[PDB]
């Protein structure tokens, strides 16, 4: 029995307050924590996982063709307890294995791989400095889990003057309810939610 | 007609995953954005505002007696558009008046007053450096609005290895639903929720 019961990826997405559009010259695609460890909490042969993976694959292929850099985040194995700090009080010691990015989303030679220390991909990482150095100010966000690391990364991005585009059918979560609440929060407060379809159209311009 | 309809402060609070207790030697009391501007979205003579203010007053008095520093945050008037950046796309130009901390919570001579630039009190502020310099690693959080700046500040604190204690009947929000969801999120993911009553007991030790 999977820890996360099967559910269908949302097709209907919340409306955005902002009119932002992805621009290939401005954007970076983040594939957030798509590690074996996190995916194994689902039955990966059941919804939402096959469609999630297909969508991220599509976004990655379009991003590549459009010249959008791709960045992965991954939590490290055997995170030092002192360094992991308060996370352990919420989740225990963390992963010891299954750290690899899932094979269908294998990073390629030019894709950046960041170590993920906290909910937000920005924390204790070079992400902000790299975005600022390169002048990239849009962050397209995919992966798991919507209400935790996806939301926290979007919040940091937005506060750092980086437009977050969270892909509504390009993330998954502990439940459909958590997933949909995450998208509502994002559209209402801290970014733009886009479908995979719409993001690909904006990317390809 | 107030923009935020009257609602009763929650008495029942979510359970915590963590066993943390406020320690007067470790803690700082944050009074977050209790400015005239934000309070005026409510009828201040109607619930939850009279009890909110009473609770924050009580916490402040207990904090003072226990030697816990008190820090206020306040959004500045006429925030420069370039600096305000993406916030304007969600909220418009920001406040031009009503910037004062509400009189019943008047800062005293030794209370720190930080300028609030983003949802999180940490962003573009000396808050983290001050906490680290002083060795204070617990942040008691009160004020408005629960699901936005309170939640975002708690997230940053937690990720910066600072234990957040969000006071469930010491914050308010756009609605009871937003308020209660905020507390559930915090208890589940990024801090401890405490009642004013329980926090005062832990403070007074
Ligand atoms: C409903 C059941 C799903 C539970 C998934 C548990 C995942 C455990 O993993 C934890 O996830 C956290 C949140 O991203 C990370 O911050 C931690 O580092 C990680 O240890
Ligand atoms: C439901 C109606 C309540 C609306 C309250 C609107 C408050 C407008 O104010 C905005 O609040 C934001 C969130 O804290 C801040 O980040 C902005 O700086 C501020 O301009
Ligand atoms: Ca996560
Ligand atoms: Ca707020």
């Amino acid at each position: 029995i999977p820890k996360i019961a099967s559910y269908p990826l949302p097709v209907s997405l919340p409306t955005n307050k902002v009119d932002w559009r992805i621009d290939a010259s401005r954007a970076v695609l983040l594939i957030h924590d798509m590690q074996e460890y996190f995916v194994h909490y689902f039955d990966s042969q059941a919804e939402p996982i096959p469609s999630l993976i297909k969508h991220i694959q599509q976004l990655k292929a379009h991003a590549k063709q459009a010249g959008i850099p791709v960045v992965y985040t991954a939590q490290p194995a055997n995170q030092d307890p002192a360094e992991r700090a308060l996370l352990s009080d919420f989740w225990g010691p963390g992963l010891s294995e299954e750290t690899a990015i899932i094979a269908p989303l294998a990073p390629e030679s030019g894709d950046v791989q960041l170590t993920k220390w906290r909910y937000s991909a920005f924390k204790k990482s070079p992400l902000l400095d790299w975005l600022r150095e390169t002048g990239r100010d849009q962050l397209i966000i995919t992966g798991v889990y919507a209400h935790i690391g996806i939301l926290s990364t979007a919040l940091d991005a937005f506060m750092f003057d980086i437009q977050p585009f969270v892909i509504g059918d390009g993330v998954a979560d502990f439940s459909l309810s958590d997933h949909e609440f995450s998208l509502r929060y994002i559209s209402g407060r801290t970014g733009a939610v886009k479908s995979t379809q719409q993001a690909c159209l904006e990317i390809a311009a």
